[PDB]
DNA sequence: TACGCAATCGATTGCGT
DNA sequence: TACGCAATCGATTGCGT
């Protein structure tokens, strides 16, 4: 079709090309003619033809986990914004924590020759670590590790441990000493890391968390429901709960309310994520906020760099959580005594 | 690189190719050699090279609106599943209801030569209608109209009017006659359509909805908050509210609770969407369920058809809403009198 | 029998004149 | 000065032998 254009305008295609990309000077009339031909023919240059010739697709691949979950969804949207903004195209892939799915998506990606790769796989067993190295040639940034687990990628780190600690401290500072916790999968950063930060704050305070008070969630509302229920279902119950993710938390409120428990009058609850609509939870959720957007932009930024400035050295940038006081926490029995 | 392979295996590339695609018979040894070469060289065939030669990219484009919103997010995830499943690649684009953004994304899409297009633009002013026609050559399905607004696309229709009516009736059947409503943007199907279905049920019942009882939302939690508040902020208030979308609804619960209003003891509320976590709203939300997944799969299916079976005629399939009884509705003053 | 030649798909870009 | 020739980017596939 570029031939079709040239001919209509009676110039070579080389010409058509340069005018299309302003890649060299072209006489007005000439330009005009080309433009005209372009219009009638209703021409749209193939980006594939071009990608073949130039050696880059101007498209980036997001190897995600799931995309419905608030947390993820929020990140992804951030990511797309940046792509769009710098003319990149986004290929979204959810491997659902499945190796096969993940091997598959990784292959299509390389095949489709994506300029770079955004990685959000949640859990990283060796085998996954392995595959990724196998593709170290395509530039990539992992967005969900707590620390850099490989020299062949860039990493954006969230300080989930310091976020967990922040959560514990708050409770402690508000008068609590009988706390429970519902963490996310230990196989994840946002899971293991948040817990531990939180646990350090407890040891520091000589607070012991009875194992019947720790219940594993999977970041899903239903998981928060079951755990909360199991915690309050007990003879002896905490006066406060630390829930590893806002969504699971929303599930914890439900249950409490279903047991006719008052939040935060009968139980205080603090989340983690500060998902877009946590403020509208009932009650407005107190939580630790994760800078999801900066988390996306920053990742996209390292990618571009590696891409354009052709950096070779793995890099890593940290981002920081922060506390958001809303209304699910109330003073505890020991407030007055500090 | 395909040359590199051939040579290592001392066969032509034609050979390499057929073995790679099992496109014709190849001697065992031969196959073997090729496979071997493929391995050492660590070969990944360019899908772009191939797309150029075959004339299809095996990738589909989703021209969305936003992707964080529960409703959307849920659809998109459905969509990706199907792509993956039939080997398609997904390009996600959010035009945020912006013509320019939308013209831009549409262009990149054509340029990237996507096999088909999935359309979710929410609002369709003429100008948008115009652009789309300009690309009628690339196959496409609109997923959010209430009726077919063009002969050049396939359409999947949701019966949002019958869903709205379902909502009104429920209330009526539960004893209510003083109702308010918070609809989504009238410029959208899910907005205008739901309202009207709902309004028909009212006229049928000789119920009049005082304009101070209808407050426009934008499907966002904050919008539900403000509206609910404005409704209950009044001297005279309804005993029941019909909220146009679960998320805005979640915002309505918040407000009520903030005004110390009881749900559904002081006010009954019914949503629309049956978003993944409406069951965990506090209280568990009664709502109209939209078959989001079938909505995605069905769309993807029409697309494939047009694509493969090269259909030319616009088609349109309807999907159906249904009621989900949870706990935000309570009997009304007139229950006993029917 | 089993495989290879050469032209094609739509663009870019270094030499030239 | 302002533009064009021809080779290249990585694959497919119809004829042949
Ligand atoms: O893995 C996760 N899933 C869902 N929400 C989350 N918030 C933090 N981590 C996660
Ligand atoms: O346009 C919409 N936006 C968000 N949620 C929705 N649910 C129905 N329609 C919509």
């Amino acid at each position: 079709t570029i031939k079709d254009v040239a001919k209509r305008a009676n110039v070579s295609t080389t010409t058509v090309s340069h005018v299309i990309n302003k890649t060299r000077f072209v006489a007005e009339e000439t330009r005009n003619a080309v433009w005209a031909a372009i219009k009638e023919l209703h021409y749209s240059p193939s980006a594939v033809a071009r990608s073949l010739a130039v050696n880059h697709t101007k498209s980036i691949g997001l190897l995600a986990t799931s995309s419905e979950a608030a947390y993820f969804a929020e990140i992804i949207e951030a990511v797309e914004k940046n792509c769009f903004q710098k003319g990149y195209t986004l290929i979204l892939g959810n491997a659902w924590n499945n190796l096969e799915k993940q091997r598959a998506y990784l292959s299509m990606m390389a095949q489709k020759r994506v300029d770079g790769l955004l990685v959000m796989c949640s859990e990283y067993p060796e085998p996954l670590l392995a595959m990724l190295e196998e593709y170290r040639h395509i530039p990539m940034v992992v967005m969900d590790w707590g620390e850099a687990k490989a020299d062949f990628t860039d990493a954006v780190i969230d300080n989930a441990f310091e976020g967990g600690y922040m959560a514990g401290r708050y409770l402690i500072e508000r008068g609590h000493r009988e706390i429970g916790v519902i963490p996310g999968p230990l196989e994840r950063n946002t899971g293991a890391g948040r817990l531990a930060g939180f646990m350090k704050a407890m040891e520091e305070a000589m607070i012991k968390v009875p194992e019947s008070w720790i219940v594993q969630g999977d970041f899903e509302p239903e998981s928060g429901y079951r755990a909360m229920q199991q915690i309050l279902s007990q003879p002896h119950r905490p006066t406060a709960v630390f829930c590893g993710g806002d969504i699971m938390a929303m599930g914890a409120l439900c249950a409490a309310d279903e047991m006719g428990l008052r939040v935060p009058q009968d139980v205080s609850l603090i989340g983690y994520d500060n998902v877009r609509n946590a403020r509208y939870f009932t009650p407005a959720l107190t939580t630790i906020h994760q800078p999801k957007d900066s988390l996306g932009e920053t990742a996209f930024n390292m990618l571009l760099d590696r891409i354009v400035n052709k950096r070779e050295e793995p890099q890593s940038i940290e981002v920081h959580p922060r506390l958001i006081e809303r209304r699910s926490v109330a003073d505890g029995p020991f407030r007055d005594y500090r």
